[PDB]
């Protein structure tokens, strides 16, 4: 029986769905749904912060400082992995695409990182590509360059955090697998596949085998699927050796016109992984998994 | 017997290697390059050009018009595939990554297709991609939004040029599918696997099976590789019922330490194909698979 | 959301371990078995036959005939599914590999389908292949040969019954296509593949893709697991597209230690198909999938 | 650049087709025919006997006899590989397949190594399965129990010889690494799969990738085809890291309609492996790769 870990993405920045009565915004919101995942047997709380008011996106360290406090001081031990995928948001000027349109948020490390200065999570992650991307109607460009990529990389290390490496290619998780060889990445490598994401790989079993292969073999690995692909994706990570990912940043629906909690989303998939012949780790269990310190 | 469609590849835009002692550097070298090509067996002609002095990169219209000038009035015939991966050029500011240095090509559409407009090939080839590249020690975003990819396509169309789609990940053939979608890719789509540049899908015959299953089953698709990674992927694209590439572009050797000419490249590959029980398409068989009027 | 056909194989003819306090072994006990799967949501119900006293292997039609009898009169419905493996059973004499053992039952077609005659099952497993086969410790030949399927194929097709094409290879996928080429096999073809038995095809992922995608379009396919893989498979089939098997034919045990019912072994699978966004088809939904009338 | 082993089977005992006007037929042609595979460059000789007269089967030991000292006192090296698949040969008699019909030749152990004993080859063909088999229009069973697969491989072992294991299913694989597993196979283990047989596993890509990953790490393993699939599945296997194997054992034909010799077929696949930037072992470097002394 190996030990599956769970992490719960709590909430995210896709826009507000205000159709879903439990949605978390605030910090107060937020963590409780981090103490909800915990509690419902989750091993990792990925969190993101929002616009205490418009429920909109934002990277602001205040928020992020009192969401982590708040869960310190919950009674409920989880691991923390904070957004770190925040700054990259490119929008290219039609008129001049070799200019950013005001709307872009394109940030220097220094302040990417601010917030993991303050708060100083067990794990940040980090989108080790540049693409196209789209996030509903919206299409727009991730731009994360080597370069930037190799700075943050060597910031997580300095600050002990270990980066979550999100991967969308195959040739992403090359790159992942140079920063390892450049000696930038600490003790246990971890990865994961976002799948279905356009215009990234997509949410099949054939894709997950594929990029699995391409994983170094003394690395942690997940992925993750999204909407009617998310527990799918979550039972075929579970039976090809790799961690799991569930929650609402992902996935408003426990079922067809029915809106989840997150504790109902782990709880889905804690039965399924149980069902397998599998535990979900304890957040120490997990701890141990990744080798972090306790 | 399957016609493989065989495309050389007769020079790009990679620097010139001045010990390689027959480079095609000038219109006069690259049209005779193409000629030479056609000549040993090719189907098609992939074609860039150079600065005719420092054999550096150019876009210039009027080498392109020289070029297939000289190969239409050479008395060989050739499917013509002129290069339109240009003016996607970005070099982020370290400083401000918001912004590109002055080193950056990133044009619009109208200019991009200039040459296209002058000379009217066959074919001309589309990198339906944004991401993170490498060319040697040099470090840049390949920036091709799918908002001026959408337009590239529309103009092919209106110009009677068939896009080949040049591929570097699932996520690309994904787009792909969704121009064909959308109704902006005539007749026959093609698709084309650009494997081990980084950082994009590696050259493993697993990553061109994987890539091969999500193209649409009424396109031609082709897989090439560079360097060492040149007669491989060409052998296991011709196993897989895909077309191929070869040519100096790709690969300058013929084996370890000795250079080649892109006729002896193409005679290699053909060797190969004929060996394994199949033939090199004629440029009018090439036409025909591809649903190209003659 | 695909509705799954699920199909409780409830007893079997391997060695009955007395240690198991609820294994059906009477008639009377196996079609109670049937009907307790059909009451947790099984499609279908398959089934042999034990010598009621021993526990013991039978092929006896008398007794074959009182559990369908006990089924159909038990006020629940399911799919009869009835074991055809039998009489193929070749142990070679090591004097002389020529000769077989006294041991054997290795028997002709018309002794074979007798049972099949007597209760006219909407459904029969044909095992379609040849082989060095292991049942605990003892090894074994299986010996079907392909005049022999051929003629069962024909009977089954006289008969009014479907079979379930039981394979173990890639090169039984290919006989079973054989069939189909040859007009043995009617309406919608139905494959199963056995996985993880001695000395066939084994349990992984990588296994059921191979062979999923030897299977004919048309057809319906399934996949299982023995023992500790019962679940995984069968989570996995679901995964793919296939139709999935569990029961106490396969695997003993709810859990580590723990003896499992027929149907808390439906329940647990139904359970996980429910949570991954699909269902267990109704034996009438199944028989729609199949092309079985009503 | 890899040294991949070439193997050329001979002449293999398929029927005569005496429309083929240098089929190998006496042991002085068939020594010839080794020579000949050899000086093209052929690593391994793979070598049946013919009855002299007809062109038949046979398995007179005086016959491998007399081609294996012609071979070795010819003036050329090359190592030597025996049939061993001889005495397995299994007709059930239709009035009763738990009896063998008197054309049927399944023969001890003793019998079927007595020409190894007396010629002591480097290495000796094991097919390592029970099963269905189709040569032409004739239907039979190969009867390789395990437990005369375990007594052979002890044999081999006492005898200096090292099998090579012939493979037909992924199940054939699996119980070749448990004669590893019981200490049955010496050094370097030797596997070959067998592609496109009735009714074992079918000559695709994918069918040798998967097999490929179930074979041990430390293993050498080789792939061939059948007719017009020879060349293709040498070339594939050549790709994959595998060994290779060429012959009139297993095709005729140099292309359409056209006969080959043994020479011609050795000389096309060398020239392939060349052209794709490896080479063929010479007998001493397949020796020193299989962990044969010299
Ligand atoms: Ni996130
Ligand atoms: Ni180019
Ligand atoms: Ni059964
Ligand atoms: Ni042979």
């Amino acid at each position: 029986s190996r030990k599956v870990i769970l992490t719960c993405a709590v909430t995210g920045n896709a826009p507000f769905n205000p159709k879903h009565p439990s949605m978390p915004i605030t910090p107060a919101q937020i963590a409780d749904a981090c103490v909800e995942a915990a509690k419902a047997g989750a091993s990792v709380a990925h969190i993101h912060v929002r616009d205490p008011k418009t429920g909109g996106g934002s990277r602001d360290p205040v928020l992020f400082k009192e969401v982590v406090d708040r869960v310190r001081s919950s009674g409920t031990d989880i691991v923390l992995n904070l957004t770190c995928g925040l700054g990259a948001f490119l929008l290219p000027d039609p008129e001049d695409e070799s200019k950013a349109l005001p709307e872009s948020d394109v940030v220097p490390v220094a302040e990417r990182v601010k917030h993991l200065e303050d708060c100083l999570p067990e794990i940040a992650s980090l989108d080790i590509t540049t693409g196209n991307q789209v996030e509903g109607k919206l299409e727009f460009v991730y731009l994360n360059t080597t370069r930037t990529l190799r700075a943050m990389a060597r910031r997580f290390q300095e600050l002990g955090i270990k980066p979550e490496l999100e991967v969308f290619s195959p040739g992403d998780i090359l790159f992942g697998k140079q920063l390892i060889e450049e000696g930038l990445i600490d003790g246990v490598p971890l990865f994961q596949m976002v799948l279905g994401v356009l215009w990234g790989a997509p949410a099949s079993t054939e894709t997950m085998i594929y990029q699995r292969n391409l994983i170094p073999a003394n690395a942690q690995w997940a992925a993750f699927g999204i909407g009617r692909d998310q527990m799918p994706m979550m039972a075929q990570a579970a039976l090809l050796g790799g961690n799991v990912r569930v929650g609402l940043e992902d996935n408003l629906y426990l079922s067809r016109g029915v809106f989840a909690t997150n504790g109902q989303l782990v709880e889905r998939a804690r039965t399924v992984i149980e069902h397998l012949g599998m535990s979900v780790a304890t957040p120490d269990e997990a701890r141990d998994i990744m080798g972090l310190s306790r």
